[PDB]
């Protein structure tokens, strides 16, 4: 009965029935469910009994940043705190030791080691090896002027927590092309054998229910098949008008050649390689295409052992190396000198592979199979789909066993999109994303909500649901975290869906008063408190703040829900936009790609004093953004009285930061308007306005809502007159400040082209998301255009300044 309970918890969750998957009576579903559940459960009882600092290290991993100050420490179980004057450059331990020997004074009664630090009101903690600026609670207090405030957690307290949470054939390649087509009947199929994006032979072709018995045979022998082959097909009509496409792999998930009948259910739209290689679910109404595998003898891929055997035999570069058909052969055949002299120049060599030679193949995966390992930016461009082959594949994944937690969360989004373009279900990246979420519980939260928002996609459903139920066989506590924020989504939705309605017919007093009585429900207050935020499990949202809750007036009513928690102080008043009816996700790759900027940015030193905030899509055009507080857009500032509008701004930042204040307000402004600046001209974010900029009360300038990048609508570089007047100091002239603030620029602008090739990797392997705004090389070509990389870093300098001189001219 418990495990009827939790079967039926998973299947609310992962908003897929579990009986769906028994039904399909598919062995590759079967042998991935029972496989990934027992790999899961061990890393369960592995985390089971971890030392309290390991369990610390995978519930709540440490937030780091890539003088004197006054922290009040309090202990559990006490209302009782002192404040202490310790330094910036003092470790936790130091800090524990100081808050212990407060109490042992203070109970007349004579270890910091068994001890961890909780940020009051946070899933949060501070331990391990650091100084306090290092961590990034401490750093963005110093920086707010707050005072930190920390609880001492013991040892026995955080067992506790982890104990309450436990559970060959020459024979040409040939097929037979033996329902429910809907074209025009005065008009009256193309076939293609792919490796990935390359063509293994030329494209061989063929008023509803069609027969065609027909014998089509491609110009490539049965023996030269490489083991990730591709037959894609694609319906179409006699200009061209298409209907239908589908594709599938020559070798099934166990090795053996395909060899008999098979009904291919196709996808609406000419050859889509890239496509998913499974039949469209909807079988009652998709169109159908009768296909047979001819029995070409069983017949299997040869194993790794007679491969290594065939490749073991065997026998101007530096230039190619930074290709024409000659200097494609000349990279072949001094294959062994690019293994042992240029082991980063592997994809290159992999490119010029012939694919559709097997004796190329196995000489190609011999050396290989000796490869030294590649760093983590060579292996992201071997995940991409021009990579097909299962074990260079399984070389990628093993090149990035070495990224750190916080790199991977990092690219986590891109390699969820990569596994779109997988061939079978069970796969080492699969396996390498199961197993790095089990062991970090931000990595599980944030890995469930990427494949939970893409349930309602045909194409992935099957896919993602069951990577989220062997996941929730890894974690059953987790599962019910989870559950508390899916059923938090699910309230927000119908509460959502009442504003939407009652807005149309009353006015926004009435609506908000309306949505306050639905709110105040008990079933509402109860579903919509204390849970973790889905944008961030470290931020616990207790109380909802009904008084302070509303919605904003554009199409879709999103909803503005504030919280608070006494135990968290100030800190704990946070808000959340809940978003239904428009979709998140080139959003949150927007905010991301911010975030990675920002990460590079500081690696150099250089802190632009962004504010990258939560975004994420949660399900069907659904999703939440987190609200930054003490912030407000442009336009309503723009709305002391200023004698002049261009005053506006700075009026506006004088009444927040009066006095000493005023001139770091100003230098916040600069630094992050530096940063938005060149972001934007990176990324080709064009139509930005008063309305979708934003300044916090700090002085940081940030932007919001970015529906579109990469040009599409080159986006000229932006200066902004207003923005210009504020650098200024409300000054006329002010060369000092404008010309510190061309070298924010300028210093943000090389140091994003030294890091050029990770925005390349990381775009390249977003295409599988299918946003129309990155569907094509051309999106690609912006980012290579914006950041200059074929120029020298002198030329592409001369060029952004002929941008930014234009802009200032344009200001
Ligand atoms: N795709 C979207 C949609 C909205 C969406 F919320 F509008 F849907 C927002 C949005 C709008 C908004 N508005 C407030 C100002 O007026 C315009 C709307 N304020 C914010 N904030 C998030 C960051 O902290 C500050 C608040 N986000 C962003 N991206």
């Amino acid at each position: 009965r418990v495990k009827k309970l939790i079967n039926s918890q998973i299947s609310l969750l992962i908003g897929k029935g579990l009986h769906e998957f028994d039904s399909l009576r598919d062995p590759e579903v079967n042998d991935f469910r029972t496989k990934m559940r027992q790999f899961c459960e061990e890393a369960a009882a592995h985390r089971q009994q971890l030392g309290w600092v390991e369990w610390l290290q995978y519930s709540f991993p440490l937030q780091l940043e890539p003088r004197a100050l006054l922290v009040n420490v309090k202990f559990e179980g006490s209302e009782e705190s002192f404040t202490f004057q310790v330094s910036t450059k003092d470790m936790p331990l130091a800090l524990m030791a100081c808050a212990l020997r407060k109490k042992a004074t203070v109970f007349r009664q004579p270890q910091p080691e068994e001890y961890a630090l909780q940020v009051n009101g946070r899933h949060e903690y501070l331990y391990g090896n650091y100084p306090l600026c290092h961590f990034q609670y401490i750093c963005s207090c110093l920086h707010s002027g707050l005072t930190p405030h920390l609880t001492m957690v013991h040892s026995s307290s955080i067992l506790a927590m982890r104990d309450e949470q436990s559970n060959s054939l020459e024979q040409p390649f040939s097929i037979e092309l033996i329902r429910k087509v809907n074209a025009d009947e005065r008009m009256k199929v193309q076939a293609g054998l792919f490796h990935g994006n390359e063509m293994l032979c030329k494209t061989v072709s063929s008023c509803s229910e069609p027969v065609w018995k027909q014998r089509l045979e491609f110009d490539i022998s049965v023996c030269d098949l490489p083991r990730m082959a591709r037959l894609c097909f694609a319906l179409y009509a006699v200009a061209d008008c298409p209907i239908a496409w589908a594709n599938l792999m020559l070798f099934d998930y166990k090795d053996q050649l395909k060899t008999g009948e098979r009904c291919l259910y196709m996808w609406p739209s000419l050859l889509n390689p890239a496509g998913t290689v499974r039949g469209n679910p909807n079988t009652e109404s998709a169109a159908a295409l009768v296909i047979y595998l001819p029995e070409v003898a069983p017949v299997y891929f040869p194993a790794l052992e007679k491969i290594l055997e065939l490749g073991r035999h065997g026998e101007l570069r530096e230039i190619l190396e930074r290709l024409y058909e000659h200097e494609k052969d000349l990279v072949w055949k001094m294959r062994h000198e690019v293994q042992e002299h240029f082991p980063e120049a592997l994809a290159r060599l992999l490119l010029v592979t012939k694919w559709n030679k097997h004796e190329d193949v196995a000489q190609m995966l011999y050396l290989l199979c000796s490869w030294p390992e590649l760093p983590v930016l060579s292996a992201l461009e071997l995940l991409d789909f021009s990579f097909p082959d299962c074990y260079v594949g399984s070389f990628a994944i093993k090149s990035l066993r070495k990224l750190t937690d916080d790199e991977l969360f990092q690219y986590l989004l891109q390699l969820v999109q990569v596994l779109k373009y997988e061939s079978y279900l069970d796969c080492e990246l699969t396996k390498f994303l199961l197993g790095r979420a089990l062991a970090n519980r931000k990595i599980g939260h944030f890995l469930f909500w990427h494949l939970r928002s893409e349930m309602h996609v045909p194409s992935v459903a099957l896919r993602f649901g069951l990577i989220m139920e062997a996941y929730c066989r890894g974690s059953t506590h987790h599962m019910k975290v989870l559950m508390k924020q899916g059923e938090a989504l699910s309230k927000l939705k119908a509460l959502n869906d009442f504003v939407k309605v009652s807005s149309q017919k009353t006015t926004k007093p009435q609506t908000k008063e309306m949505m306050h009585m639905c709110m105040r429900q008990e079933t509402y207050m109860e579903a919509l408190s204390h849970l973790q935020s889905p944008l961030d499990p470290s931020t616990l949202l207790e109380e909802v703040c009904v008084e302070q809750c509303t919605f904003m007036d554009s199409k879709m009513k999103p909803l503005w829900i504030m919280y608070s928690s006494e135990e968290a102080g100030s800190a704990g008043n946070v808000g959340i936009i809940f978003k239904n009816g428009d979709d998140l996700r080139q959003d949150m790759l927007t905010l991301q790609m911010i975030q990675l900027m920002d990460v590079l940015w500081k690696q150099e030193g250089l802190d632009l004093r962004m504010t990258p905030y939560g975004c994420l899509p949660t399900g069907d055009r659904t999703g939440l953004i987190e609200v930054v507080l003490h912030s407000d857009t442009i336009a309503n500032i723009q709305l002391a009285t200023a004698a002049f509008n261009k005053d506006a701004l700075l009026n506006w930042l004088k009444s927040k930061n009066p006095g000493e204040a005023l001139d770091r307000a100003i230098e916040e402004f600069t630094l992050s308007c530096a940063g938005y600046c060149v972001a934007t001209y990176v990324l080709g974010i064009g139509d930005r306005h008063s309305d979708n900029i934003m300044i916090r009360e700090s002085g940081q300038l940030f932007h919001i809502d970015f529906g579109h990048f990469l040009g599409n609508f080159r986006v000229p570089f932006i200066l902004t007159y207003d923005f210009v007047h504020v650098i200024q100091q409300g000054k006329t002239n002010n060369s000092e400040k404008f010309e510190r603030f061309r070298g924010y620029c300028e210093r943000a602008y090389t140091i994003l082209r030294r890091h050029g090739l990770l925005f390349l990797h990381l775009f390249a392997l977003m295409r599988a998301a299918g946003l129309p705004e990155l569907s094509c090389s051309k999106d690609i070509q912006y980012l290579k255009d914006s950041l200059a990389l074929g120029k020298t870093e002198e030329e592409a300098l001369k060029h952004f300044r002929v941008k930014f001189n234009e802009a200032l001219r344009e200001s």
